């Protein structure tokens, strides 16, 4: 893990989108370049380049129709020291570590490792369940924040003192997964048009987002 | 360290002497070789190997004089697979455990390592010395293997149940280590005569060495 191997430890792309990582071998140039390959962890080459035998990204599984160098030189570049590799359509398959590879001359090689994550942006709501007074506590109010990745954090802002319970599930979409959260409380005439808010955070948005409802009880 | 990179684990040498550390990517040949460098385990190039570039040797410390591949091809091999490794004068300093690395393409790097030991074969030399009776028990004979690398092993073959001792000391030459051994015993009369051996082994010898001596007893 060298430092004249400039990478970016971690960095994050959207499901079925598009990242390039970034990968240079910063000067002074005062070496030879040979060979650029970037490797997964496992070992798989990835994506590979070569001065004269040119590019290949020999996994059917990261195959060219996804991958290429950002180099942008006219063919011929005096030397080829940045490696910048974009990946486009990502797949939750695609989440890891990869592992940027110059083959220098005399000097041996160095790399550099970049984490890639890949995040999935849920989709969210809320409502609230009309109920009954009672002394059995009730959901009276529900949110879901459905196919994060990672999963997302629910939350309630409520002025009422009622217990949350959420559970986990699997999303729609490879490794989204669906978190359910429910309000529950003992069913009180004074609560009746109450807003309570839903609060989730996830790593996809700005800040947390508030899904505002109003609660609703029997005989007002 | 990859299977299809053929090297030795070991591989001896005589200080001051030569030795070849051998060095291959096994066929089926399926890649392409990008170019071929030998490191030592610090990170620090020994040997480097380019098809365009040529050869270098880029550490003052193992220099061209040394150091060479003994890759025989006429300037031009449809492919250089062996990357096998002459050393010559070998030094003390040259022990280490060195790296073979071909710098493969599409497919990454591959690699393989060996450990160059270099041994100092000892010079070998034996005594008695003369003794009078009393009951302090004497050195009665000496045994000293000087200059060995690694240490040579000292015994005593004698039908007389003498105690042994011996102690390390610091060769002459940077990295070797000459061992004394001497024989002790409370000196009686009948032993005046008795051949007793030394028996020294070391990595150098094919089996032990035996040096005879003759004890010498005052007034027989
Ligand atoms: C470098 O990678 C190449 C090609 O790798 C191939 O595709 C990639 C996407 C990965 O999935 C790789 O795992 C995969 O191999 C390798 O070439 C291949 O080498 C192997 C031998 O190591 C060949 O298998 C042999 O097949 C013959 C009969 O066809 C048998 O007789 C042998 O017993 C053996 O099973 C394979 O056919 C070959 N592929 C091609 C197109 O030639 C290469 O081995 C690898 N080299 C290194 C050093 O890693
Ligand atoms: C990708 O790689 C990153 C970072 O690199 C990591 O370090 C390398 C040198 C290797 O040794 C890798 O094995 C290692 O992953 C990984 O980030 C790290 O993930 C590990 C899980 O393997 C986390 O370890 C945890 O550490 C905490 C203590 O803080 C313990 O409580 C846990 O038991 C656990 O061992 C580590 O937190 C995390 N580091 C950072 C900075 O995020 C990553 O996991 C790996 N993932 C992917 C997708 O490629
Ligand atoms: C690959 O190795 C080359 C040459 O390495 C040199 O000799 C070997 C036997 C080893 O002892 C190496 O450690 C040694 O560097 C490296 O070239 C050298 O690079 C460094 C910068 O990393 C240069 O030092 C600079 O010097 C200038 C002024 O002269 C300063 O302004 C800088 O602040 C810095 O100190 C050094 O001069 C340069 N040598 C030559 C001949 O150009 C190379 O860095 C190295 N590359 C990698 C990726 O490892
Ligand atoms: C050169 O390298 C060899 C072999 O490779 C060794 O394994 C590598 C993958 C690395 O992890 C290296 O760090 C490691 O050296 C070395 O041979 C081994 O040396 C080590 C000393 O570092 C020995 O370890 C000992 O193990 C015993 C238990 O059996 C313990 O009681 C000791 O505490 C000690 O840790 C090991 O015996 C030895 N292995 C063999 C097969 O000989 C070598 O030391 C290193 N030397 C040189 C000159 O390059």
């Amino acid at each position: 893990q060298d430092v004249r191997v400039r990478v970016l430890p971690e960095v994050r792309g959207r499901l079925g989108g598009t990242v390039e990582l970034p990968c240079h071998l910063l000067p002074p140039t005062t070496e030879r370049v040979s060979q650029v390959t970037w490797q997964r962890l496992d070992g798989t080459v990835v994506a590979a380049f070569h001065p004269s035998f040119g590019v290949d990204f020999p996994n059917s599984q990261f195959s060219k129709d996804r991958l290429s160098f950002v180099r942008a030189r006219p063919e011929t570049n005096a030397d080829l020291r940045d490696a910048t590799l974009a990946f486009r359509g990502l797949r939750v398959e695609d989440e890891g570590n990869y592992t940027c590879e110059f083959a220098t001359f005399p000097n041996g090689t160095r790399r550099g490792v970049t984490w890639l994550r890949v995040i999935a942006q849920p989709e969210n709501h809320a409502e609230a369940q009309e109920v009954t007074i009672g002394p059995q506590s009730v959901a009276v109010a529900r949110c879901v924040s459905t196919g994060g990745r990672p999963p997302a954090r629910i939350t309630w802002i409520s002025s009422l003192g009622g217990e949350a319970k959420d559970t986990q599930e699997p999303g729609i979409q490879a490794g989204t997964v669906t978190i359910i959260s429910r309000y529950s409380l003992v069913p009180v005439g004074r609560a009746d048009g109450v807003k309570v808010t839903c609060r989730v955070e996830h790593e996809s948005f700005e800040e947390p987002i508030l899904l505002p409802v109003t609660l609703s009880v029997r005989y007002h």
